[PDB]
C-alpha cells in the first residue's frame, strides 16, 4: 500500500547526535551496487564540542586481486536542516581503500540497542532509489532483542527493502 519514494521515507525525529555516540555492530546489511564491506564491521560513532559527528569504520573487504584487507574507514558528517540526514564524507587510512561522498540517514535508533541506517547513493525518475544500502546496528555484538527485531523488520518493510538484508559474519578476522 505504502511509498518507496525517498522523498517519503520517514526518519529518526531528533536525532541526537551525541546519544548515538560510540560502538555500533553491523548485524544485517543491504548491499549497494559494486565494491563494499563483507563482514566484520564495527562502527564507532563521535561528536566533538562544536555538534561536528565523524565515524571509524572497521571491516573485512575483497579487493579484485582477492585481497582481504580489513578496511580502516573513516567518515566525517555534514548536517542538513533535517537532524536524522547527513551527507557523509568518507575514506579510507590505505590509499586504495574507496573514498566517496554518500548520503547518511538515521531511520531509527532507540539509541541503546539497535540502529537502522540507509543511503540511496541513485534515484530513479520515479523517485524510488536505484541502488541503496542499509545496515542495521546493535548495541551489542551478539545481536537484537526479539523486541528490536520486530520494530527493525517493520522499518525494513518501511524502507521497501524488506527481504533483502544479509546476516554479517563476526568472526575476529579484523
Ligand atoms: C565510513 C563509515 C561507513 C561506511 C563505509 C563504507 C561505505 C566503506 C566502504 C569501503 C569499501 C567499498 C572498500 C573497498 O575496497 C558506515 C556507513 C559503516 C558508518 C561508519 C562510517
Amino acid at each position: 500500500e505504502r511509498d518507496c519514494r525517498v522523498s517519503s521515507f520517514r526518519v529518526k525525529e531528533n536525532f541526537d547526535k551525541a546519544r548515538f555516540s560510540g560502538t555500533w555492530y553491523a548485524m544485517a546489511k543491504k548491499d549497494p551496487e559494486g565494491l563494499f564491506l563483507q563482514d566484520n564491521i564495527v562502527a564507532e560513532f563521535s561528536v566533538d564540542e562544536t555538534g561536528q559527528m565523524s565515524a571509524t569504520a572497521k571491516g573485512r573487504v575483497r579487493l579484485l586481486n582477492n585481497w582481504d584487507v580489513c578496511a580502516d574507514m573513516v567518515g566525517t558528517f555534514t548536517d542538513t536542516e533535517d537532524p536524522a540526514k547527513f551527507k557523509m564524507k568518507y575514506w579510507g587510512v590505505a590509499s586504495f581503500l574507496q573514498k566517496g561522498n554518500d548520503d547518511h540517514w538515521i531511520v531509527d535508533t532507540d539509541y541503546d540497542t539497535y540502529a537502522v541506517q540507509y543511503s540511496c547513493r541513485l534515484l530513479n525518475l520515479d523517485g524510488t532509489c536505484a541502488d541503496s544500502y542499509s545496515f542495521v546496528f546493535s548495541r551489542d555484538p551478539n545481536g537484537l532483542p526479539p523486541e528490536a527485531q520486530k520494530i527493525v523488520r517493520q522499518r525494513q518493510e518501511e524502507l521497501c527493502l524488506a527481504r533483502q538484508y544479509r546476516l554479517i559474519v563476526h568472526n575476529g578476522y579484523c
